[PDB]
């Protein structure tokens, strides 16, 4: 099987091409994570997926989405992630983290209470940043304050002093989050950039924030370890021929700027889309970027199906595929893929102590 | 469903009829436990079940099934339980604990490195004990010495420090290991139980050393916490009606003596039986003895297909399902369990960053 190829990427060695992509748990608190995400994290590693990419990881207090969201804009946010990487590294799995920025979209209520942008007058809320001060709309009206240029400089330094504490923390693997409406993506995007400095207006201008970011991060990220980032390719905004066209010259830009492997998503920039949800609806765009880039890449949404999954491989669409729901139903959905795929002695994807008794 | 339903016993209440059987992981050192246990209990209790008993442990050290075998034997071995106990009682679980002492079948290899006695000459063995100095056979061919009254004495004890210290490492159930051939299994069975004095012999003293134990633990462990024990009530011998008998007209003595419930089993005392293997094939033999000692019983053996699980409760053949292997595949087992017998809102058998997702 393909999905049970190893894949080596830098100096990681990956056991198999299965990815658990960043899911949100909501369960920290003032960004310091516990013993939910331990256990939920090392559980998961067990499973036998590997690459375990840790849920969006604020770079700062106001770039959480929400009150309960994972924080690593200190040393002693960093500290507590160290005993979860290392009992991923135990399980056999590669530690990755997605380092964030929420944007416009931060300050929001957990998803099951609410949603939405945190009332005004709610002690927990705060004021959101975005490049320009426009509302995502919808269920997220709050208008945030435009960014000034130390805003920028600042959020940017954020971003590095968190891949700093992240490779310090031992993890193998980082992702950026220009993806899904957030800070990153924000700035890429005419919907929510309309600045007239250096960093809106023009393509090269709305690429500056990441390409600098990027760049920022490099310097301190080990040029050993994979460097990525996840990043909405298209909007299904009646714009996307030409939204994909500019998003492929970015995604060369980041492989010329030193990125080893691109999580292609949508944007989710603005509300009032139409997204054809279905089973691996992505393959056909994520293989479009790859090609065209030159990349590899990895992508996500209805891949539980462990006959899509090895179908996406076979057809080169994708390098590695990102399981997320079909993992929160069924911690060792890997042991479930290998049976599926005919995989020899396919339990012993998990660890001796439940292998030894599949068989 | 009545899978789905409640469970009281004494102060405890369970949320549905699932029970975690007790699972020995052959990951313990010394016979303390480490991150391995922590995960695998607290990523259990997360799926849903309403009772979670954790594997055999020894109430001292040659009590041991093997080296990997998790321990009791000591203050500082408790301990290590109590940040466990309470990640299953976060969960909302029920923490259980299963007390054993491995007999004549200890000092063995793990079951992926043998599964048979250790070399007398390897620096891991021991010496094991027994009623009688007779071997169990096959892959167990070690003769143990047979015991004296003192470690008669002193064996209860170990039982009873091991039931307190459960009960101040927070645990809400207890579960006497009286099965499976070992120690107290092999004072029952006449073909292990060659004694001439007052643990041998006639039915009451071969029973003498079981109900001894029980009623010198009932000292010490709550009267509002279930006091359990978990028994083989047959051996598949060629003498099961009149092993039957003996072993129900016990149970009636282990009611009279304050059991809560009993878990009914396989004696497993010697290896040439011939055991019909089936899903649920211990239904009947199980609802006979809660039928005629009139005691509250679970059992195991190919109950994780949902609709079994359903059958044996709405039968009355069980109180409680214990689901051992299945759990192992899948610690969301009860998820699964939920949506297959048709549970409204079945996701929010899982904590909400799951449950929310799935629906
Ligand atoms: C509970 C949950 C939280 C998520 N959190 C994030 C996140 O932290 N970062 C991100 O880039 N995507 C996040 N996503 C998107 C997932 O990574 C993934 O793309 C999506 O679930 C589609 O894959 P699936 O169909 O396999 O679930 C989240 C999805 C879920 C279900
Ligand atoms: C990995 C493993 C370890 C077990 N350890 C014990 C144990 O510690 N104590 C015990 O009484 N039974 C033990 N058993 C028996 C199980 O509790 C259970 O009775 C058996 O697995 C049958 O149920 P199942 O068909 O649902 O797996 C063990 C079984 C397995 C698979
Ligand atoms: O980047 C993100 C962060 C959280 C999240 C939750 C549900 C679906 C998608 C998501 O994407
Ligand atoms: O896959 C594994 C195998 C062994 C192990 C030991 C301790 C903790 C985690 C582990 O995971
Ligand atoms: O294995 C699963 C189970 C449930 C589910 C629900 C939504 C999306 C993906 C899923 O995968
Ligand atoms: O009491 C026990 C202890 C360990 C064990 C392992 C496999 C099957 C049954 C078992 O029973
Ligand atoms: O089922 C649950 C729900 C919440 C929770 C929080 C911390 C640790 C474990 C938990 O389990
Ligand atoms: O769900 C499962 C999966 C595998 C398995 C193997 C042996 C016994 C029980 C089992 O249950």
């Amino acid at each position: 099987s393909a999905l049970f190829e190893p894949y080596t990427l830098k100096d990681v060695t990956l056991r198999n091409r299965i990815a658990i992509p960043p899911m949100a748990q909501y369960m920290a608190e003032d960004g310091m994570i516990n013993d939910w995400h331990h256990v939920h994290l090392a559980g998961l590693a067990r499973g036998g997926a590997g690459l375990l990419v840790v849920e969006a990881t604020a770079v700062a207090p106001e770039g959480r989405i929400t009150p309960g969201c994972a924080g690593i804009w200190s040393d002693a946010h960093a500290q507590a992630f160290v005993p979860v990487v290392q009992a991923i590294k135990a399980a056999g799995s590669v530690p990755g983290i997605q380092i964030a920025h929420a944007g416009r979209k931060a300050s929001a209520n957990r998803p099951w209470e609410g949603d939405d942008h945190i009332a005004a007058d709610d002690t927990r809320g705060w004021e959101t940043i975005a490049p320009s001060a426009i509302a995502f709309g919808a269920h997220l009206p709050k208008v945030p304050r435009e960014m000034t240029l130390d805003d920028i400089a600042r959020v940017k330094q954020d971003f590095v002093d968190a891949a700093r504490r992240a490779r310090d923390a031992g993890f193998e693997w980082i992702e950026l989050h220009f993806a899904h409406g957030y800070l990153g993506q924000s700035f890429f995007s005419e919907h929510s950039n309309k600045r007239t400095d250096a960093y809106g207006g023009s393509f090269d201008n709305r690429s500056r924030f990441l390409l600098e970011t990027l760049a920022a991060v490099r310097e301190v990220w080990p040029e050993n370890l994979p460097l990525t980032a996840r990043f909405g390719v298209l909007e299904y905004d009646g714009r996307d021929e030409q939204t994909l066209e500019e998003s492929i010259e970015l995604a060369r830009r980041f492989k010329a700027g030193g990125l080893d492997l691109l999580s292609v998503s949508v944007g989710f920039t603005i509300p009032d889309t139409n997204i054809p949800w279905g089973p691996a609806f992505m393959g056909p765009i994520a293989e479009r970027v790859r090609r065209e880039a030159k990349l590899p890449v990895t992508s996500a949404w209805g891949f539980g199906t462990p006959q899509l999954a090895e179908a996406a491989l076979q057809a080169n669409q994708l390098d590695l595929v990102s399981v997320g729901r079909a993992h929160l139903a069924d911690p060792h959905w890997a042991y479930f893929a290998a049976k599926e795929l005919g995989v020899e002695k396919a339990s012993w994807t998990l660890p001796a102590p439940y292998a030894h008794w599949l068989e």
